[PDB]
């Protein structure tokens, strides 16, 4: 059986889309194989399109994942964590603007820690992108949701930014934020990655994929 | 096959698929159709039977394609009132309306208990009381109604509803709501044929997103 | 086992989708069905929607398939042989505009030959469609990418038309061409059908489709 959406590539499934892999413990999970891009072989765990699903959730709904496969998803933290668990994958961020520019960041290991242990970031240096490291500053922080305060922040951040993420004190990349829709008077609230387009711009599209 | 498999959106729900998507459930009679499952909406669970987003499949369409089901899983699509008859025949499933406006405005209608009779009883809409919906009411209207397509008038109307208004529905004399009419993208100058809600935006205003689904 | 999206339809899948069948000799593939068009059970083998895929791509990559499930894909060289092998398929070819207008055109058989005979098309009469025949001229031709010149010109067909086609001297038709979003001043490189909107207008959406 199948483990990666890389090992179903090198099957010969040659077209992105849905199909079930099977995680270290054997549960079978339905992911999105990107087939395409950088040799293909992703699994693509986050996907922003067009705004039809609102990404200002819970720590629940964080944790089991939500949106739609015929859209835009979180794959769900305890997935990832499971994804990313033993052995180590890349860790690929792919933007596109509203005037269609291409920016990305390729970081050379990533997994996130169990529910006990929050979905702390665990992740390895940044090997590329065009648009900059945005995620390291983030290492070794919990999740954090709008309804679980484990941001080391005075106040709440997730509120303040109107998503969710490893946060601190508090974001330089917030990728499941609001879908702003390009450049937003309000401040570090959309799609923001902040050595890419800054705290002012919201992205059009967003996919967090990993790959062994 | 049949016996462990799921019978509902609600089952696989349960099951722990979290994520919207196409899903095979097996019918009471255990036929197995692959139906569009809602895991993301008002706690999530609903199998959908109806979807418009874009405008990509003609929806003014005759009565043995409106029985079997038409469109696509991609995107717009009619589950079939064959299909929609045996998913509601047994009991009690509600039903929920979701409708987008082109400005993002998101409306929804609920009913307590939703259920189509047979192609002998023309698929009569038998809807229970409206819960609540920033929609407003629009389908207490069509209560007890036939459904009519343009190639077979059922409706109460002396004319043909289907074919004034350029859809297929539980027309009365004749609607309130038109959730299969013409994708005109917002505004238009023609009258109660697009994809209309009387109580939601009016009837000279055709919906981006449509999406009828049911749950126990 | 359905050997054909017809076989599908038969069966009562009356919602175009993307289904397993089983091929001439038995191996499985995941192909798009069109439940709807002409009485329906058209096996999809090209679809362009919206520019999101490049098609200008190479030998391999036109042999294996590439592309997406969720939108644009070529199926493969060597899937459409297989699929066009035994006997006689019908091709459906339909194309769409930026005014939402409908084109068609029709033809009696369809297939292509293996690698070795370089994917050569083998196409029978034209039966009928408003966009009129813009693939006899391509009769009897093998397929060419950028990368492999099978063509009747001096130069480079691929290249300076940007597509991969069964390309002569050069083209009537290039509907793996850019997807250049109606009309173009550029000459014959787009989405174009000549007998159709012509050599400077580029679909919004063709479909390359086969039927028993
Ligand atoms: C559904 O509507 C029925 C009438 O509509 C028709 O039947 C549909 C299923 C559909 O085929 C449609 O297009 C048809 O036109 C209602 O049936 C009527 O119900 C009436 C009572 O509400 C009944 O009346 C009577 O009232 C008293 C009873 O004591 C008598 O004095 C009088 O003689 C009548 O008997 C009426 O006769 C009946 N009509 C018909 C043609 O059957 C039906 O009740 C309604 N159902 C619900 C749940 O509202
Ligand atoms: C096709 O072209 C070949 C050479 O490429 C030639 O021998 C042949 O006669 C043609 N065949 C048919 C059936 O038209
Ligand atoms: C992946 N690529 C750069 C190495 C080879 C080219 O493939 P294609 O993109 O030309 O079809
Ligand atoms: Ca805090
Ligand atoms: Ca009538
Ligand atoms: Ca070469
Ligand atoms: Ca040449």
């Amino acid at each position: 059986g199948p483990r990666t959406c890389k090992d179903l590539l090198d099957r010969g499934h040659f077209l992105s889309g849905w199909h079930t892999i099977y995680l270290p413990d054997c549960r079978p999970l339905t992911v999105l194989c990107d087939m395409d891009t950088d040799g293909g072989g992703w699994t693509v765990f986050q996907r922003r399109v067009d705004g039809s699903v609102d990404f200002y959730r819970d720590w629940a709904t964080y944790k089991q994942g939500f949106g739609s496969r015929l859209g835009e998803f979180w794959l769900g933290n305890d997935n990832i964590h499971a994804l990313t668990a033993q052995g180590t994958s890349e860790l690929r961020t792919d933007l596109v603007d509203f005037e269609d520019n291409y920016q990305f960041a390729k970081y050379r290991s990533f997994k996130v820690a169990d529910e006990a242990e929050k979905y702390n970031l665990v992740l390895g240096a940044f090997v590329e992108g065009s648009a900059g490291d945005s995620l390291t500053f983030h290492n070794n922080q919990s999740f954090s949701t709008k309804d679980q305060d484990n941001d080391l922040n005075t106040g709440n951040c997730a509120v303040m930014f109107q998503g969710a993420w490893w946060y601190k004190n508090c974001h330089t990349s917030n990728l499941n934020g609001r879908y702003l829709r390009g450049t937003h008077g309000s401040f570090a609230n959309g799609i923001n990655w902040k050595s890419g387009k800054g705290y002012n711009y919201s992205y059009k599209v967003s996919e967090m994929k990993v790959r062994p």
